[PDB]
């Protein structure tokens, strides 16, 4: 009931849409982009949010005396009146006030290391029921105020759109636990993973594959090591999400790198849906521990399933169905009666993977939509929605330095161990098919001669960075190629 440090949390705030509660979620990508957004998490029922990136780890928590001591220089419960510190779960960056704005307001962002004073915020109680020096309560109201700035974390609502940002307005925040101290080796929700049939694990094709990378096989070598491999195991409930998973428990198991869900649909069988066409009924899965015939607690719950050493059947919840293949790769089904051997086992991704296959997600997705701003002009001299010319710029350098090589300075034992996670890094997005991505953006954009010629087809504006994106193109190219031996 009290929060301690290394919770998990999410911080929620509510507004009114159209006289109706809309729950809200801190939300950042990190990478490509600093600034905080809202990620609503009201509709679960029908479209689940995106929750990865609103994952925040309580690191420290301090006291006045305790912050301006540190700034000079395991379980501490929270009390009002503490200076928090909250790690990006994703993007390891800190939540901090920026200096920045679009009004006498600063931007809510990430910030890339825990220096300063900017990226402390201190807890205030809702009302009288509460009071400073006291413990930290479940459910309670917050106020949130950045050391740097004396600014409140701030819903706003301007023009027409929900965002967040530092204000001089307060906005009453719920601080929600997604997970505790949890039973070491033990399957939570939340937690990226493979899942194993005997070897042969469950995938979907790799890229620009004839699929559309819509369905799903048990596929042997080298997939499970590779980032389509991966899925995200996700409960029906926002709070506690992050607790032990139970068999029998309904859950949504999401494929990492392609964003999409697991699903059986009338048409098509079981396949991956996209976030919008991802219903409850639809695409609500549990484990079973048989295949024989057959209330949710507050806390991490007790542990059931274990890493490795449970074997689970797969069922669809609505209809009942086996996860099964048909009779190297095999098709996955959903079938009535299945297969004597159907039961999977459940192998942990470490973080460097995990993060990767993230990373690939939203690099994905972003130049996608880059590609078509330039696909929507091709031949008109605009009405094509603006290109991503900030986020591409940073979404390329921040790339390009998780890419970069180690110093030639540094010891030979520490380099080794550096240079095979370069390797690896760059492996995984190679085989989701991001040289070609890089390539795609590189040839469309050179079929301008020049800044000028560019303008002629898109605006000044963009065109003012068309040799720095071409030449961050370029640098992330070589630095995907670059054998790190």
């Amino acid at each position: 009931q009290f929060r301690r440090t290394d919770d998990e949390v999410v911080l929620q705030c509510s507004a009114t849409v159209l006289k109706e509660q809309l729950k809200l979620c801190l939300a950042a990508e990190g990478f490509g982009n600093r600034l905080c957004f809202l990620e609503p998490t009201s509709n679960a029922q029908n479209v689940p949010p995106d929750l990865a990136i609103c994952c925040f780890t309580l690191e420290q928590s301090l006291s006045v005396r305790a912050l301006q001591e540190m700034l000079a220089n395991g379980h501490r419960t929270l009390l009002y009146g503490h200076a928090i510190l909250l790690r990006h779960a994703h993007s390891r960056m800190y939540l901090s006030c920026l200096t920045t704005s679009r009004k006498l307001a600063f931007d809510v962002g990430l910030q890339e290391d825990a220096t300063g004073e900017a990226c402390w915020w201190t807890m205030h109680p809702a009302s009288k029921q509460r009071s400073e020096g006291e413990k930290v309560r479940v459910g309670d109201d917050l106020i949130l105020v950045s050391v740097s700035s004396e600014r409140y974390l701030h819903l706003s609502t301007a023009s027409g759109e929900l965002q967040v940002d530092a204000s001089f307005m307060q906005t009453l925040w719920n601080m929600n636990p997604i997970c505790s101290c949890c039973e070491e080796g033990y399957v939570t929700g939340g937690h990226v993973l493979r899942l194993f049939h005997g070897d042969e694990c469950l995938t979907i094709s790799a890229a620009d594959s004839d699929d559309q990378r819509r369905l799903v096989y048990y596929e042997g070598g080298a997939v499970c090591t590779h980032a389509r491999s991966l899925w995200r195991l996700e409960p029906l409930r926002i709070s506690w999400s992050g607790s032990h998973l139970r068999w029998g428990q309904p859950l949504r198991i999401r494929h990492v790198t392609t964003g999409r869900y697991l699903a059986l649909t009338e048409d098509q069988g079981l396949v991956v849906v996209d976030a919008c066409k991802a219903h409850t009924k639809a695409t609500s899965f549990c484990f079973r521990v048989s295949k024989e015939k057959l209330r949710d607690v507050e806390g991490m719950g007790p542990p059931e399933i274990k890493y490795g050493e449970s074997l689970c059947f797969v069922q669809h919840v609505a209809s009942g169905l086996w996860l099964t293949y048909a009779a190297l790769k095999k098709k996955a089904i959903l079938h009535q009666e299945g297969h004597m051997d159907d039961a999977l086992f459940l192998t942990r991704c470490q973080q460097e993977e995990s993060q990767a296959a993230r990373m690939i997600h939203s690099t994905a997705g972003l130049y996608n939509q880059f590609i078509k701003g330039l696909d929507s002009f091709s031949g008109k001299p605009p009405a094509g929605p603006a290109l991503p010319i900030e986020a591409v710029i940073l979404s390329l350098q921040d790339l390009i330095g998780y890419f970069e090589p180690p110093s030639e300075e540094l010891q030979h034992e520490e380099k080794q161990s550096k240079l095979r996670s370069l390797r690896n890094r760059q492996s995984l997005f190679q085989e989701e098919g991001m040289l070609s991505l890089v390539l795609n953006c590189i040839d469309r954009l050179n079929v301008y001669t020049t800044a000028a010629h560019f303008a002629e087809y898109a605006g000044e504006e963009a065109a003012e960075s068309w040799k720095e994106i071409v030449n961050l193109l370029y640098e992330l190219l070589a630095s995907l190629i670059r054998g790190n031996r």
